[PDB]
């Protein structure tokens, strides 16, 4: 048991074999590599270096089983802790560096600045204790939706000036304060307690039930998370940041200039100013909002919106029951929505309106990810759908006007459905639910575009069916049939065979109407689609 006394430095060596060394003068250069044997979480350890009140170490490295306690006015300078060393800290740390379960515990009363966690090492600040100018390198390498908290700085006191680097991780608990960090892409900081001043240049900050945080900026690629019971405060969403705010959230003074995202729903609370004026969602109500650049608001049953302006990028999805008048969709904004919703508005090609209270829809213009469903008994007349557009029809739902599907639109029918109107498919349709349906139209125009359709060629006669009443099949369309019976089993059609499109009341198909997309082979026969005299289309059997 060494005992370096008042104004005698040491100046090398090491320490083994749960031996002291008791330093009150000055210890440089040391290898610390006993007294923590055990484990940090054990009164049962013997051994290490203790820094007394006016000592001093510098470039000591604490080595797996080395323990190095630092009292109150002791002083511990250049110290690498690696390996499943630790140093707990009573009095003054600098510029310690933390690899591999080398762990820092900066009790009540201590001070660390300039901590560097490099991998897979730890600094816990407990209450009462201070953390200036860390740099985290860790804790964060499994993504958000790691659990980690054993890496990386967690805070029960305070941390000032910390900078977080990618794979970094800050927990700061409930007595926790986090004040000016600087998080880049690929770190975040997950706050219980306080935050205050947070700069997102790509990093993510989550604040959880009873966690506040104030003066947060969200730069490119930034993210802040209020979950549900947590609070921010002055938020600045800058181009190409997101806050999410989460149904029992607070987002207060939030500035979103142009090009924020803004992802939230009614049952949260957000007050801020947009670049359009200012904004509320509160009680339900929504008013002023500006969804672009993957932007949401979602509407939730029997909440309200308006003067809500979907833009590029955006999407606004009103639930059945939820309102939301005077929306303005500019082209390329997404509106999700179904039959016993009510949405009023004005998208890229003029008026339109969805009353949930009777279920009919006019005027709709479905793109990048914008949706509608008509519902059992419900109506949707002139409905556009774009690219990457979405058209759902339930059992029971009907068409009116005009239904045009672009290049890259989707129309799903997922049972019996009537258009006293016009079907104009550039896109895709699709029977899905194993029942088959009946698709029909006044007149079809084909445009490309396939119709995907299924068969039992198992000897039902039995398919989907389109239905021309009373008007025209033009175009051309392709039929695209997927055998849903037995496979390997082909039976052979009867007389006239398998009627696909049906023209009734008079109507008419031209001669290259449809098509098959690919062969349809069933067992040993080929399927071949063929018109005959009554304009009506059929499959049969080969050879
Ligand atoms: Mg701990």
């Amino acid at each position: 048991d060494k005992v370096v006394q008042a104004g005698e430095t040491v100046n090398d060596g090491t320490l083994t074999n749960h031996d002291n060394q008791i330093v009150f003068g000055t210890a440089n250069g040391m290898t610390i590599s006993t007294g923590l044997e055990l484990g940090p979480d054990s009164e049962e350890n013997t051994g290490g270096q203790w820094i007394q009140n006016g000592g001093i170490a510098g470039n000591t490295t604490v080595t797996t089983n080395g323990r190095q306690v630092v009292l109150e006015g002791g002083t511990a300078s250049d110290t690498v802790i690696r390996d499943g060393g630790g140093q707990s800290l009573n009095g003054l740390a600098v510029n310690t560096t933390l690899n591999n379960r080398g762990e820092q515990w900066v009790h009540e009363g201590g001070v660390a600045t300039g901590t560097i966690i490099n991998r897979d090492g730890y600094q816990s600040v407990k209450s009462g204790g201070l953390a200036t100018g860390t740099i985290i390198n860790t804790g964060a390498e499994g993504g958000p939706d790691s659990d980690n908290s054993y890496t990386g700085q967690k805070v029960q006191g305070t941390a000032e000036s910390t900078t977080i680097n990618k794979n970094g991780r800050q927990i700061i608990l409930f007595s926790g304060l986090a004040r000016d960090t600087l998080i880049y892409a690929g770190g975040d900081q997950s706050v219980h307690g306080r935050a205050l001043n947070t700069t997102l240049n790509g990093g993510y900050q989550y604040v959880h039930r009873d966690g506040l945080a104030l003066n947060t900026v969200i730069n490119e690629g930034g993210w802040q998370v209020v979950k549900a019971g947590g609070a921010a405060g002055n938020t600045t969403i800058n181009q190409n940041g997101e806050l999410r705010v989460h149904a029992g959230g607070e987002a207060t003074a939030v500035t979103q200039n142009t090009g924020g995202a803004l992802v939230t729903s009614t049952a949260a609370t957000v007050i801020g100013t947009n670049r359009l004026g200012n904004f509320t969602v509160e009680n339900g109500k929504a008013d002023g909002v500006v969804l672009e650049s993957g932007g949401r608001l979602d509407v939730l049953e029997s909440h309200s919106a308006q003067n809500t302006l979907v833009d590029d990028g955006g999407t606004l999805a009103v639930s059945a029951g939820g309102k939301a008048t005077s929306v303005t969709i500019t082209s390329g904004g997404a509106l999700i929505a179904d039959s016993g919703a009510t949405v009023e508005g004005t998208n890229a090609s003029g008026k339109f309106s969805i009353d949930g209270t009777s279920g009919q829809a006019s005027g709709l213009l479905l793109e990048n990810g914008g949706s509608f469903t008509v519902n059992a008994g419900g109506q949707a007349g002139n409905t556009t759908v774009g690219h990457r557009g979405t058209l759902t029809l339930a059992a029971g739902g009907s068409l009116s006007g005009r239904t045009q599907l672009s290049k890259g639109a989707s129309m799903v029918l997922n049972g019996d459905v009537v258009s006293t109107g016009d079907i104009v498919n550039a896109g895709e349709i699709r029977f899905d639910n194993v029942t088959f349906h009946k698709l029909t139209t006044t007149n079809l125009t084909g445009q490309g575009g396939t119709i995907n359709m299924r068969v039992r060629l198992d000897g039902s006669n039995a398919s989907d069916q389109l239905v021309i009443n009373g008007g025209q099949a033009t175009g051309k369309t392709w039929l695209a049939f997927t055998n849903v019976g037995n496979s390997n089993l082909g039976v052979a059609t009867t007389g006239q065979g398998i009627r696909v499109v049906d023209a009734q009341n008079g109507a008419t198909t031209e001669e290259g109407a449809f098509a098959l997309s690919r062969p349809l082979q069933a067992g040993a026969f080929n399927y071949t689609l063929n018109r005959d005299s009554d304009e009506d289309w059929y499959l049969r059997s080969e050879n």
